[PDB]
């Protein structure tokens, strides 16, 4: 339990993401393995927690986003698969090599550069991305496969682990552009059986392309949003076919409480006035944590009552407008329950024009994250005390 | 200090240094700057910024909560930490243990920090006094004097000194600024009739430093002026010397290719190619802090503005180019480019927000690079300290 001193925290329930794997794992044929996609400080729930977690959930292999996030995982005594699924400069060779992280690799020039920095004896596991549609990274085309698989003649130490694709649209309720995207990586793969190269162990489906569609499963599907346990999309939600239990809760406390007579203003360019004598409390949170000024106008939790931030963001504080006074110290929530309400993150994100994924995903490294797991505090980690 | 993705961000300490040193040479010789260090530095990274600050003449720090202080402090930065921000009493210990100053401004505060004092430290604080700002500090009269009557109790607790913030220095008009001046000036009076000296008076930010006259008093707080920037577009013209932006965000293209007439780029296919492109991708993206809503904003590639096309992914998004370029080629983000520069605010004005924001929300997850004499002197990349 690492020591925090602001009351400022995010609360990661790992019974949910246990939970929220092991229904997953249920739900899909009993041969076909989990990536837990941890990128993005496991979308701001912590790298290392909800690895070991879903690990003990059933997942059997993990993803980020580059190596650094691999090799955080590594150093915590995590031996399991990890497969960086964004681009790599070819210099990772070797490290990565040495500390058994497969990469994403789908172009000859990388290989190119990868023959000029080997170091002679690293065997390096790789993935084939196949791009069908997302127009991200990967491979798009026969003859830039062939060129791709000539340039690793001259390159032995590159090992294929995997072959994959992922979907741009399956989080729409409307399925065309979901269906040539599949249409198209199965010809992606004749390719591949063209040329002469077994594609192993296949995987396609993130979240909301697993708890949707049949016959996408291939080998394994890589499973983000939903085991954090929240909806790819607000569209998709209704008709998911099992409830997904949110892992994330984001709380503060009353740091000052005052009433303000009518007509004075709050935060900086006063634009906020009082319109009668108002309770107005402050809670340190601000966009330094990944709270941001759009989120001006927004209402939080204070007692089980929805309340409204008012006047501007600042770095560290916002203030909020309360019906009554209430002791400092008073619990602010800005993400989960209090009493019969609920803020989810997605309400958070509708409210600021953007998705859940943003919202979890920015909350900053300096928020301490309590880690409960059979209801009871087993964990804390304040990222500032490491640096 | 190694990373292994080709984005960064880049420190010039010399614009640091340069910022700090100019403003203690504009202010009077004998006013102290504090180097507002919260939130990171910026996003610059606390003690780089903190240490090349102090170096440049600046002799106290702030911050904004004790976990930032003590981040200075276990890098062994010695020198004065104020936390600005709210605290709650149970650090009353910790930040008597690390010399470290809080804002205390409530009776109620220290009613609790009594029954937690561990019977023997001793704890420095200010007293902020809110002077319109509306966030923390004390208002009113009697409401000073219940604070005085409880520390009565609280013969540990120390006054270092007494402040307020202005809520409106950045604005050309100045009603507001000049009403919360009038209105401190009276606090201060308050506590001076209630035979309590001051001691250490501080109440300018970047904005009302570089343009006021009357207000330095003791010392100043200094956060985005130190770091190179305008407090605002709008009081730019008035500023006394030209600041030197002391960051930048680059990246690399990681992947390009030429996209037929008509197909999608990134999540819900909201941009089709209009002829065949040139598409390139970098590998950052909103976990990073570069969020959703700077797509269609226009990045640097050979010196050249081009679009970010489609929806922005968590690491990696995608960029519109009129020709081909080679795999590793530079993209500058914030910063100079050739014979472009972007500017933070111009980030921000795209966004909807303040250059602040843009800055301090580059995520821990991106390593930083310090430059000092255009050689590189340190890189900290906050992945391999987890
Ligand atoms: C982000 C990502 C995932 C996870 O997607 P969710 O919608 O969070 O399930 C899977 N695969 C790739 C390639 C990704 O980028
Ligand atoms: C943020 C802050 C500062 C620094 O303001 P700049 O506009 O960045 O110079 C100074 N004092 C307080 C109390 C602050 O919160
Ligand atoms: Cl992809
Ligand atoms: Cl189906
Ligand atoms: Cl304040
Ligand atoms: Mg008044
Ligand atoms: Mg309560
Ligand atoms: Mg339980
Ligand atoms: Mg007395």
């Amino acid at each position: 339990e690492a020591p925090f001193y602001r009351d400022t925290w995010v609360e990661v329930d790992l019974d949910a993401i246990y939970n929220n794997v092991t229904h997953i794992k249920e739900f899909i044929p009993s041969d076909v393995e989990i990536f837990a996609v941890v990128k993005g400080n496991a979308y701001g729930h912590d790298y290392v927690p909800v690895a070991k977690i879903a690990l003990e959930a059933g997942a059997t292999r993990l993803a980020v986003a580059f190596l650094d996030e691999a090799l955080v995982l590594r150093r915590a005594g995590i031996t399991a698969p990890i497969l960086v699924l964004g681009p790599s400069p070819p210099r990772d060779i070797n490290v990565a090599a040495e500390n058994d992280v497969a990469l994403t690799v789908f172009q000859k020039e990388w290989v190119d550069e990868a023959i000029k920095l080997w170091d002679g004896s690293s065997t390096m596991k790789y993935h084939i991305n196949f791009d069908s549609g997302m127009g991200r990274i990967g491979i798009r085309e026969r003859k830039e496969l062939k060129g791709f698989l000539k340039s690793l003649e001259g390159a032995p130490f590159l090992e294929l682990e995997g072959v994959y694709t992922h979907f741009a649209t399956a989080d729409e309720v409307e399925t065309s552009y979901f269906d040539k995207q599949y249409n198209t990586f199965l010809e992606q793969l004749s390719w591949l059986k063209e040329f002469g190269v077994d594609p192993k162990f296949v995987h396609t489906a993130n979240s909301a392309a697993t708890l949707r569609f049949q016959g996408i499963t291939f080998n394994a599907v890589r499973i983000g949003i939903a085991m954090y346990g929240l909806s790819p999309s607000v569209e998709i939600r209704p008709f998911l076919p099992f409830k997904l239990e949110p892992a994330l809760s984001l709380h503060t406390k009353v740091a000052h409480i005052k009433q303000v007579i009518k007509g004075d203003g709050i935060s900086y360019n006063v634009t906020y006035r009082t319109k009668t004598e108002e309770w107005i409390a402050t809670v340190a949170i601000g966009y330094a944590d990944g709270w941001l000024r759009r989120l001006q106008g927004f209402e939080v939790l204070v007692n089980g009552k929805r309340v409204p931030i008012v006047g501007r963001v600042t770095m560290d504080q916002f203030m909020i407008h309360l019906p009554c006074e209430v002791p400092l110290g008073t619990k602010v929530t800005l993400i989960g329950r209090q009493g019969d309400e609920y803020i989810s993150a997605t309400e958070v994100a509708e409210y600021s024009g953007t998705i859940n994924y943003e919202i979890i995903t920015t909350i900053s490294f300096r928020v301490p994250r309590i880690f409960i797991r059979n209801g009871k505090v087993v964990e804390v980690i304040n990222y500032l005390n490491d640096i």
